[PDB]
């Protein structure tokens, strides 16, 4: 058993007005759509306790797109996950790419963010991804390991109930230039393969954890990823962004 | 006269519960007591929009502790100015010094972030100070003097009007033990000669910009401080997170 997962990272991209009318039309019109599949969303930390009070009985999961590794604290400009319980939001994102390149956030500080997290019962969505010249350069494979390996230290196996990946190649991202099916499907496999390796032969470990594609997700790309064997569902940005192609996803 | 200000900055250290609570207390508490000064205050990011709804149309300014240098566009977990202008929030911090220290903001980035807030006219605090262990080596002033510059270079004089800096030594933050007037003064007193020496004419324009103290700041300490001709105020982190502390520094 796996979950199949649609989730939308709203980025920096919208307006109050825009998230807050988002939320209300998704709560109207995605839980009778979405069938198997668990929907998820991910505001602005300014709009995530508008949107979470919007979402809240519903079916449809808010996270919050970054978060530092500190209960209450003297640490000025960010947000707490002590914060995000207190208003329901149990699931956070970690290394997204522009994270990684724009706010410079290695795999180690990536790590402290997981490990607390998940010491903490939240859920963690946790993304991986290579740029285009580490894809030219024949590095898919070490980037990847080295995210994984290095991002994933020292959580033992029980906390993996709580783990969610994205693979997100920065290629992909914001281009228009979406990962092929067998592309995003060799990749699925190599990190299914290394989530594994992790506890030695944990088929158990590797087989229940949804492994997400992201970059370029659209309506009418989605079905095809979705139906490969180590695809479990989409992160999805500009498309996520917006009632109709967010519902043309389910 | 130069405008006083006394600023708190809320960091990471409150529940929403908690926020609500003091913006109420404030609203109730601080504009019949404030008379000449500006009354100012940095909720985190979650409660901005709750807490700037308790305080429209009060004489208390609501600003942010942090954003990106960029309207809404694809930055996942950053907070853009345009979000902050559309719930009433137009003074935002840049440089403080756990950014500087724990999230790795360097002047440049500063810089970029002052040049993009100022440029759309938002107001700017723009955090200073140096580490006791580059004062003990003799680097007070290469380090402000630094800051400053780099962190200044290239604002036109027109915008001036809108910039605040605050002096926070880093061994007076959270430490319990706050600069003498006479430290501050001597450190103020150097901040607004650099200023002065930016470009020609600067020192016409040196006299106007409000320099805050702050690190470790407490009711039984500000009235002397205010007192020294180079400080214009305050900015309170503990101090400042509970009403009858806040509302002593009035």
């Amino acid at each position: 058993a796996r979950k199949t997962i649609i989730a939308g990272n709203w980025k920096m991209n919208l307006s109050l007005k825009e998230a807050v009318f988002l939320a209300h039309s998704i709560r109207e019109k995605i839980p009778s759509i979405s069938k198997d599949k668990v929907s998820m969303v991910f505001p602005s930390t300014l709009h995530l306790e508008n949107v979470s009070k919007i979402l809240e009985g519903s079916s449809v999961i808010v996270g919050a797109q970054n978060c530092y590794h500190s209960g209450l604290a003297a640490f000025t400009g960010e947000t707490s996950p002590d914060q995000l319980k207190e208003i329901g939001v149990k699931v956070v994102m970690v290394g997204h790419s522009e994270r990684r390149q724009f706010l410079g956030e290695s795999n180690f500080f990536c790590n402290d963010k997981i490990r607390f997290l998940l010491k903490n019962e939240f859920t963690v969505l946790y993304c991986v991804g290579e740029t285009l010249s580490e894809r030219e350069s024949g590095k898919t494979l070490e980037v990847l390991s080295s995210q994984i390996r290095e991002g994933l230290k020292g959580i033992d196996s029980v906390f993996f109930s709580n783990l969610i990946l994205a693979y997100e190649p920065v290629w992909a991202i914001g281009t228009g230039k979406v990962a092929t099916p067998s592309q995003a499907q060799e990749v699925h496999s190599f990190i299914r393969k290394e989530i594994s390796g992790l506890f030695v032969g944990a088929s158990s470990i590797s087989e229940s954890i949804s492994i997400l594609y992201g970059g370029s997700v659209k309506p009418d790309n989605i079905q095809d990823l979705l139906k490969e064997k180590d695809i479990d569902g989409g992160l999805v940005g500009g498309a996520s962004q917006k009632i109709s192609s967010f519902a043309g996803l389910f």
